[PDB]
């Protein structure tokens, strides 16, 4: 009779998926959420800043404080034509909920919310505080999101004891992985200068695409490290590359390369910057580069939260998750600044940021059950 | 007292440079030209087709027919901020006329026009026909320009005996080079397919930039040939390269590469297509490619026109031009279809398609003198 909760999770998820909340625009997601939480006695606190909307919702007044954390923004869809169903359709086909944000992360956001709602309804005088910390910019610059909330709470010495981040942690089967940390993320925006001219007079010009070809090949194959006991290896990906005026008979003046590294503690942001500089010098390239550090590697100190979620997954679906630190990053690293233990769990990540993103509705239901059991394990 | 003609050439040139005639838009250039030719008794015939304007102007009724050929369109400027003077300012600074189209090819277009005007004024009952064949799209697709005029003339068996193309042929000093032929030009528009996804989950995706890096490096360094007695070597240039959604945490689905070859007769369009296909296969790349042949190599049969222009340059500025076939292409190849001898001569090409394009005003004056002497040599 908790197929009832499963339906609540699914309809909320669909609600949210239908809102085209490309970072940092919330498109009304948090309003929906805040409305239903308020009706159940949660204290609502809005913390907008610049173009970002943030929500801090609480039920309870004392420690321990357990916060569910997540984001309502989603990455761009791409041509809606490339999608079998419209990206914001929230269609359910053969047990799969389709849509941008279905797996990253509106599905599990809905699951966490319903778990919190149901727990609080069942246990009005529960020990501790159940909170939700929701931002509309996790996917982009993220300068005014979760980190703004964290700064506000710290400045008035408000505490978070435990934080469960609902990012999609699972690899092949729901519950097979939880995350106890993340690699860092740093992006280079690299401009290599050539000299514009006529394609048929290349000796009077300098084609930066040709000059940088070897560099590009070395950059994409260079082995930064082999990981270590705590993290998978550092990985570099070129996200964007652009040169040219659109004309076929003009040599472009400049080549733009944007590349990102998800890095482990075998290297640092400074080691990465120095090595790239050294590669550019070795290839005698004229350039300018702008570096943007999104975050450093982070590991949480394991304790009762890791125990509680690991046990909840075992108790609900019968397997033991492996604790890992791969994949992307999350706002967990900000929340760790408060001294909170941070652990992540959510649905399959196999379709995130892809065309035809989707999530199993059976998995969303079990997620709700798992998040609920986690609360019981922690507070009771 | 032919500093007088020099001033006519310069002011016409400035007139034309001020008109932002990005291919195929004439922006009124040919109207100016046709107006001043008509006043001197030239028969004007407009041959517009689609978005291209073409002009066929004649003085005389009999053979031999000598046609001056050129184009009023210019390649895009780029950010006007990168220019010392506005690109359409037509400023003269220290003996240099600055502007897009100054050297390619409004300067020499003006010189040819004034040479024709002055010759016809001096010799109203001249032998032969003096013609001008002017198009507003030489630089772009060129499907409706000079080739449209050529087709029209051939269809009514109208003849061109000799054609002087005023493209900028000179390398270091005015008159050091004339052109008796050109390499071919073929462009590949290449799309390499990957799989879009999350930068931090590259194993669930396929980054086409990474997959194609080695190919790109091989393509830009592959030696097609070493030229031969008639042409310089084949040269490949990548003009445009684009991949990415603008996001730094998404792996792009597709990489676009546009590349052009200026090729000599050691290879063919078919050999080029087959080799590129073979390189792509060797690197196991999934792709689609669209080929666009702009023209094949061409050599003119030397005769009285090459003699006349070579002698005119010697007689006017004292040096002997070398006959060469390098640089870009020209509409000469179309006009050759009529059986005409085609030779090109014009000012320095060192700044064409570049920022701060300019041309020496002293050279424009001597060009006028050279084109005039050429007519005398041919007709008298
Ligand atoms: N500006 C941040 C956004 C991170 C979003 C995170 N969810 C991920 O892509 O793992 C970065 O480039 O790391
Ligand atoms: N669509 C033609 C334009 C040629 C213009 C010609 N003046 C040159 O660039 O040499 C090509 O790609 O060859
Ligand atoms: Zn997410
Ligand atoms: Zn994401
Ligand atoms: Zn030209
Ligand atoms: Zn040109």
């Amino acid at each position: 009779a908790s197929n009832a909760m499963k339906e609540k999770v699914v309809s909320l998820a669909q609600d949210l998926i239908r809102r085209p909340s490309i970072s940092p625009n919330d498109e009304g997601c948090q309003q929906i959420i805040a409305e239903r939480l308020e009706k159940l006695g949660f204290q609502i606190e809005w913390m907008p800043f610049n173009d970002t909307l943030n929500l801090w919702a609480k039920h309870g007044t004392s420690e321990p404080v357990i916060a569910f954390a997540g984001h309502t923004d989603v990455v761009p869809t791409g041509d809606e034509n490339q999608w079998s169903s419209p990206p914001f359709s929230a269609e359910i086909i053969d047990g799969m909920l389709y849509g941008r944000g279905a797996a990253d992360m509106k599905g599990s956001l809905a699951a966490m919310i319903v778990a919190a709602e149901e727990y609080v309804k069942a246990n009005p005088n529960h020990k501790g505080t159940i909170a939700l910390l929701i931002t509309s910019d996790e996917e982009a610059t993220a300068k005014d999101g979760t980190i703004h909330v964290v700064e506000t709470l710290m400045a008035r010495d408000e505490k978070i004891t435990y934080c469960m981040v609902g990012e999609p942690s699972s690899a092949k089967n729901l519950g097979d992985v939880v995350k106890n940390g993340r690699r860092g993320s740093i992006t280079g925006n690299l401009y290599i200068q050539g000299i514009q001219g006529h394609v048929a007079y290349p000796h009077l010009a300098e084609n930066p695409i040709h000059k940088a070809a070897l560099f590009l090949q070395e950059l994409t194959t260079y082995q930064w490290d082999k990981g270590n006991e705590f993290f998978p290896p550092t990985s570099l990906q070129i996200a964007n590359i652009h040169a040219g005026t659109g004309s076929n008979n003009v040599i472009p003046a400049e080549l733009y390369i944007q590349f990102n590294l998800r890095y482990c503690t075998e290297v640092t942001d400074e080691i990465i910057k120095q090595k790239v500089a050294e590669m550019l010098e070795k290839h005698n390239l004229k350039y300018r580069i702008e570096w943007n550090l999104s975050g450093k590697p982070f590991l949480t100190k394991p304790g009762k939260l890791l125990d509680s979620i690991t046990s909840a997954i075992e108790e609900t679906i019968g397997i033991t998750p492996k604790a890992e630190t791969g994949g992307g990053t999350s706002d967990g690293r900000f929340i760790a600044l408060m001294g909170a233990e941070v652990v992540e769990f959510g649905p399959l990540n196999s379709t995130i940021h892809k065309v035809n993103e989707c999530v199993s509705v059976e998995d969303l239901g079990k997620c709700g059950e798992i998040y609920h059991k986690m609360l019981v394990n922690l507070l009771d």
